[PDB]
């Protein structure tokens, strides 16, 4: 099987795995992408892999250790990848590491997914072919889909809770704001929330974006008198399946749920 450590890059493994191995997720829906305790059983998974598939070590810190022992055939390693180097993106002092939001990215991985297969099981090589071949049509696809589905979003602002999303937005020339740290369970005191919804107002925000962790309480609190709409991304599609069709539904899902907030 490919293990991979996010359900995105889930989506992406199985379109080039499919009909060839299965593909399995190691993080629950909720967890941390950063700090999840990975289970012994988590670990044997790891190491029977035919190819493990994760960010690296900037982002699963969860897996850094367990992966130590697995060979470079057998990993992709996407934040190490060649042709990834250069669309990585730094900002602030800190590098987004967010990188299945990215297309680019996103075809990047898939090519080095299906190199690794393709020496691992050569036996498979034409399903495989054609599976990249599948994966490149439909993502071209929905890029161009998408891209044509946010261009007239351009202008309208926007704050978000997470600031996750870069590789998407400067991708497809989305106009965030900036971004609110707020805890999903308790909402800010009165100081802070004040500055938030005079923020809200003053900048001329259309939409504030929560994940699916937040309690809806906290969002209202924040949204309260203001007449800024409340929104929902999620970054890691926990309703999408995996299967070949995936990854593009994924991207077409999140086009959906920012075009949903900020349509007028
Ligand atoms: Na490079
Ligand atoms: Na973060």
């Amino acid at each position: 099987a490919v293990v991979a450590s996010l359900k995105p890059l889930g989506f992406i493994a199985s379109a080039i795995a499919d009909g060839v191995t299965d593909t399995q997720v190691l993080l629950p829906d909720g967890a941390s992408e950063h700090d999840y305790s990975l289970r012994p059983s988590d670990v044997k998974r790891l190491q029977g892999a035919d190819l493990v598939v994760w960010v690296g070590p900037e982002m699963e810190a969860f897996m850094e250790k367990s992966v130590r022992n697995i060979p470079d055939n057998k990993q992709v390693t996407i934040a190490q990848l060649a042709d990834v180097k250069p669309l990585l993106m730094k900002g602030a002092g800190e590098y987004n590491m967010h990188l299945w939001l990215s297309p680019e990215i996103a075809r990047a991985t898939a090519v080095a997914i299906h190199e690794k297969l393709v020496e691992l099981m050569p036996q498979s090589r034409a399903k495989l072919d054609a599976n990249l071949k599948d994966f490149e049509a439909q993502l071209a696809a929905t890029d161009k889909q998408v891209g044509n589905e946010l261009a007239p979003l351009k202008g309208k602002g926007y704050f978000v809770f997470h600031d996750a999303y870069g590789y998407y937005e400067k991708h497809y020339g989305l106009t965030p704001l900036g971004h609110f740290t707020v805890n999903p369970e308790i909402q800010p005191g009165a100081q802070r929330l004040h500055e938030i919804r005079t923020q809200l107002v003053e900048q001329k925000a259309t939409c504030v974006f929560a994940e699916p962790q937040f309690r809806p309480a906290v969002v209202e609190a924040v949204a309260r008198g203001t007449s800024v709409r409340m929104g929902t991304l999620d970054p890691l599609g926990t309703n999408i399946k995996l299967g070949k069709t995936s990854y593009s539904a994924f991207l077409s899902q999140l086009a959906n749920q920012y075009a949903s907030c900020l349509k007028g």
